[PDB]
């Protein structure tokens, strides 16, 4: 009788812990939602393989509305693990699911696994330095989101990076390119005026983090707006005032301009 | 020919991925450090019978002064694995790293496992609402070091979350308990006076995220700094305003007072 949030990690099936695989291994019941994010390098078939057992797919309606109907009944009389791409509680609404989990009388435990938040590392820029994260999401009819814009002003304002988390729509297959958000911050741009975003400002991309070849790339707005940065998963990064090791890593790694070696202190 | 950073996780041999264990395995030469922290529940044994290779240990000089010397040599003509506990690069000096494998001719790839970073998620505290990060470290002699808490106060003034590492003598073995921590900021808040950490700042406290059985409290100082929260490693978070789900999630599961929710929301 228990509950396991278990997470699958950044890429393809071997981003899951030891720890993760073997507790998944010994379960009874096995369910999973792909639609928090991306996992580019594998298919439902190959995890399935890995665990050695079938796996239930279940769709954000089936999580957000009958989480407590569908998953938690089988884990009041049997071992039940709940699979998602990342970790289970990094940038979704899952954490509130072990309230429900407690209420159901159904102990649940949490096994991690790589994250694209940590997984910044990667593009050398000190991962303490980030401050407020946030999510650019597509517009909808009439509705145009705009607060990401106000965070990024903020965190460059105290010389801290900011994370962007691009929108996914998994059901229609849509994962927003580091690109089209680009397009997007530069029209916010241009209705608020603030000078936060524009085509001089310095971004950095990663796209299918946990790939053993992923995309990391560093520029001028202008000059990577129209880049091809490869299949998804994107994210997109503003930095904020650039250390000297964190400038050299972009230039080195991440083809940066080489100006951009002269940090302004 | 390549040289491997690869993230040891969390708490145990079993936080590394599976990706990672196949490719340590593969590698002609292992590597690992544990100065920049420690894998509390594990022991170098444990990983080595996991790994099934011996493992050279490299202190923070080895690293920092020598990795060109030690490291490189070998991964130019095998495959060589550097271990570290977390995820690789998460490190301030880390990525630099990569910069001396490109200057050698030597091919680096990254292999990601979980880290602190993401694990706080298990709070219930919001990702995106952290801001920037700090360490806390003792006093010593004539320096009494207090930045932690200007980044707790310009965090918190935006309604963010901070997150605290605390110190470690990895070397010798000794770690700063969340409880340690608290007295000093209240120290610091006695010469500051700035209303940043009091009796009444609510704190939540994680003890050896990544085990199975990990400690997660969340209540006031005056009531949390003389309690035991058993092994180390813990973090300690100063939480900005709360978004109600968060404090039903500390309530829930941290055991945070019924008070949180109309005094901290
Ligand atoms: N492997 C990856 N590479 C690049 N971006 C990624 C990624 N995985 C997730 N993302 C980013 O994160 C967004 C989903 S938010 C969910 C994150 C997940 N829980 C985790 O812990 O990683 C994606 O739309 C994309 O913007
Ligand atoms: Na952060």
């Amino acid at each position: 009788m228990v509950l396991y949030f278990i997470g699958l990690g950044l890429y393809d099936e071997r981003d899951i812990t030891v720890k993760g695989l073997e507790i998944a291994k010994k379960c009874d019941y096995v369910f999973a939602e792909f639609y928090t994010s991306l996992m580019a390098g594998t298919t439902l078939g190959r995890i399935q393989k890995l665990i050695g057992k079938e796996i239930r797919v279940l769709s954000r309606e089936d999580v957000e509305l009958n989480f407590e109907n569908i998953v938690l009944p089988l884990a009041k009389e049997n071992d039940v693990a709940f699979l998602t791409p990342g970790d289970p509680l990094v940038a979704t609404t899952h954490a509130e699911l072990r309230i429900r989990a407690k209420r159901a009388g159904v102990e649940s435990y949490v096994i991690h696994a790589p994250s694209i938040y940590s997984a910044v590392g990667i593009t050398g820029l000190h991962i303490y330095k980030f401050g407020k994260s946030a999510t650019v999401a597509y517009p909808e009819g009439n509705w145009f989101p705009t607060s990401y814009y106000d965070v990024i002003k903020e965190n460059a304002e105290r010389g801290l990076h900011t994370l962007l988390f691009l929108d996914i729509k998994a059901e229609k297959r849509m994962y927003m390119t580091a690109n089209e958000a680009m397009e997007l911050l530069l029209k916010v741009e241009d209705m608020k005026k603030g000078g936060v975003f524009t085509d001089d400002t310095l971004v950095v991309v990663l796209a299918r983090a946990g790939s053993l070849n992923p995309t990391i790339r560093a520029g001028y707005v202008k000059d990577l707006i129209r880049e091809d940065f490869g299949d998804p998963p994107h994210i997109l990064i503003v930095p904020g005032k650039l250390h000297i090791v964190e400038a050299e890593y972009l230039v080195e790694i991440a083809g940066a301009p080489r100006e951009i070696l002269r940090v302004n202190v």
